């Protein structure tokens, strides 16, 4: 698990999956759920871990001129999870009207999904 | 190099570094540069490679209920490269007025940096 | 039309609608289409136009301390167009696997939609 | 003020400025500040308001084929505020390591700026 970590309890009512920036929002929703007696854990996929230190170091160390190009990525981890493992996660929490959902909105959807 | 790949020629006038969505734009700037007799290569950092297939499979396979949470990430690879390798890339191409730059804009900045 | 502008010819085979950062990519797809004898225009929705200069000036001019908070927005203009005008645009070009589409990809989808 | 609204009290210790998705996060930071006896208001710049209903309706109503193109925008409102009004907001809360800041982080920076 240099590449993915399961945060929380092994068994849980809900297993969230995310990567990147939504980690913190989910971890708070986990704490709020405990208050209602609902358990949840988080499978967190790490982006650049473990880092290729030696490889990057030996490429850049001999370069004439290096230009870092600012970049970004948006995704549901479900697509790549399905690709690699064959599991198709049917439930998802997507962005809501041009922004990520709030913790209260995430909590809301999460319970809805639980009760579905 | 399951984690980073150097695309193009080992030696080049310019070594671009990126990850995620700007890969394709850079690769075209590489082709445009050749036209002016400028060589460039691309150190591309891969996000979820190699994927933790077995680990993810065994977490999700026993879960009661899985909820994938759509997410995103924005970054200059320079920060993490410096953290891990100690190399501080001084030249960068950032987002320009609320969007990624165009290929022509990237080409422009790239030559400016070359001639600096 | 301080708030929306129609760029190109009044009548066209395809009318693109966008706002924000995809303006430039569309305008190039327009030029590529001409090469194949396909006409296209662009209804461009402007974000902060005309700007509330006087109102903003008189709020900020008397403030003790101002803190600008960097922000963002992601959307299909179709939702708000439907809300306001009742027109439901059925065809759309969405983001493709974690990035905006390339001009060639946009061109491709555009022709597909034309021929549908 | 179909185009910008000042939410909260006219006078305040801190005047936040934002647009788009960070509206909700700021409004909560406002409530948290009250708890410490700090007042704050929010100058909120509206994106597509008032909407050009008639103009859009009459363009799209006669179109052969309409294709909505999903788009996005990232910005500090400071740039355009300076352009239009000549006020240069010196204090800012930017994105922190690849994500928007949390409410606690925003609260933190806000107080730091207050005490600077």
């Amino acid at each position: 698990a240099e590449k993915a970590v399961l945060i929380g309890e092994k068994e849980a009512d809900i297993t969230f999956v995310t990567w990147g920036s939504q980690k913190g929002p989910i971890l708070d929703v986990i704490e709020d759920l405990k208050e209602e007696g609902i358990s949840a854990n988080l499978l967190y996929l790490k982006m650049f871990s473990p880092f290729p230190t030696e490889f990057v170091k030996n490429v850049l160390s001999s370069a004439n001129l290096v230009i870092d190009v600012e970049s970004n990525y948006t995704a549901q981890a479900a697509q790549m999870i399905k690709l690699y493992t064959g599991i198709d996660i049917k439930n998802k929490i997507l962005k809501y009207n041009g922004r990520h959902m709030t913790e209260d909105e995430i909590l809301k959807s999460a319970k809805e999904i639980l009760n579905k």
